[PDB]
């Protein structure tokens, strides 16, 4: 229980883990002009251990896909050449590495965008007003109107994802992770509060469940289940991604995700879910363990995570493994501190999304 389950190994498909604590997937902005900067190799370097597993910040998988400022892509050569010198950084330490790619649909501004055009979503409605962009000058700006795409346009998008998913194979990636998580485009069409479509992709949770679906059978098709990790969030509202059910949702697309591996005859590496976090906590708890019981595979839980939490969702077969944010933002060593149980350091949320190579990236202290 408390002999500390998080240090017991576990088998994640193919590859052997040496414990259960997981990095998170983190956009931080050092990624300069979309290419991944040396920064990138010694930030994760820092955090990778032997048998250690690490997931990618978001990742851009074409020129329409971005959100943030600085965040790495991998849809072209330039890319591919230089994340392999990270992968090779991490894999020199043991550590197993997967990209994650991420497509923010209409979070995003033209600044953000190739020719000042939209962005592209499953509707033509913006986030409100509530929610606002961070700008390349620092600023925050006006999320602008998407445009929604039609049918063969979501099926290139698909092929975007295929495309990268074998570039980060290329790269040395031991695997990818779909971010269909926080309201960004997969997110837009899986949340009812968003997906306001009238045709075979909008209305039913069938319909809503369909692109998810398509983009990992792609992945999947494109490089093995077992190198495709799956990440969702059917109760986090980030970016108006809000359902009127969301344990409904949640369960739809497991029911899914168990239907590729049944008809693969293989299983994926995971399903990752991020929590939003007394009556809401216990609710919150009920719903994960319901989506865990329900996934036939290995289930990451993530989402304002402790030590003490950490041990306790794997002690009581509520998780297979625990993912860490923030703590491992300032914690290069977080691992090692939750092993012998040692004090933390403090992040500062204030260089999260800085650009600087050093400074609140790869300077916070190891014990
Ligand atoms: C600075 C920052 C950047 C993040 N970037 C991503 C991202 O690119 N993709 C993603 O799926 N989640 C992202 N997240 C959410 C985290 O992966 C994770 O679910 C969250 O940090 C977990 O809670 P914790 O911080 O208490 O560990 C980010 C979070 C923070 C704080």
């Amino acid at each position: 229980d408390g002999n500390n389950p998080l240090f017991s190994p576990y088998k994640m498909g193919k590859f052997n883990l040496s414990h259960r604590v997981v990095l998170a997937p983190m956009t931080r902005c050092r990624a300069l002009n979309n290419i991944p900067q040396a920064a990138l190799g010694e930030y994760y370097e820092q955090r990778a251990t032997a048998g250690g597993f690490l997931i990618t910040e978001g990742t851009m998988i074409s020129p329409t896909s971005a959100g943030f400022p600085h965040v790495p892509g991998i849809f072209t050569k330039e890319q591919v050449r230089e994340w392999k010198k990270i992968v090779d950084v991490v894999h020199a330490k043991g550590a197993v590495i997967f990209c994650q790619l991420w497509h923010v649909g209409r979070a995003s501004h033209e600044v953000y965008q190739p020719a000042g055009a939209a962005p592209i979503s499953s509707t033509e409605k913006p986030i409100s007003n509530r929610w606002r962009i961070l700008m390349p000058d620092g600023t925050h700006g006006i999320y602008p109107k998407p445009r929604a795409i039609g049918t063969y346009e979501i099926s290139q998008v698909v092929e975007d994802y295929r495309r990268s998913a074998l570039n980060a194979i290329e790269a040395g990636f031991d695997g990818i992770e779909i971010h269909g998580a926080h309201g960004y485009l997969i997110d837009q069409f899986l949340k009812d509060g968003i997906n306001d479509r009238t045709d075979e992709y909008g209305g039913s949770l069938a319909n809503r469940c369909k692109f998810i679906t398509q983009v990992v059978q792609a992945v999947v098709s494109a490089i093995g289940a077992d190198r495709v990790g799956v990440r969702v969030s059917p109760a986090i509202d980030h970016l108006d991604a809000m359902d009127s059910n969301p344990l409904s949702l949640g369960l739809a697309v497991v029911e899914r995700l168990n239907k590729i591996q049944l008809h693969s005859g293989s299983k994926l590496a995971y399903l990752h879910v991020t929590q939003p976090r007394l009556g809401s906590e216990e609710e919150e708890a009920r719903l994960m363990r319901t989506l865990r019981n329900a996934y036939q595979g290995t289930f990451i839980c993530s989402g304002g995570y402790t030590r003490e939490l950490g041990i306790e969702a794997v002690a009581q077969g509520d998780a297979d493994l625990v993912s860490y944010g923030r703590l491992f933002i300032s914690n290069p060593d977080l691992v090692m501190r939750i092993k012998l149980n040692a004090p933390l350091n403090k992040f500062n949320r204030k260089t999260f999304y800085t650009q600087d190579p050093v400074v609140g990236y790869t300077d916070y202290p190891f014990l």
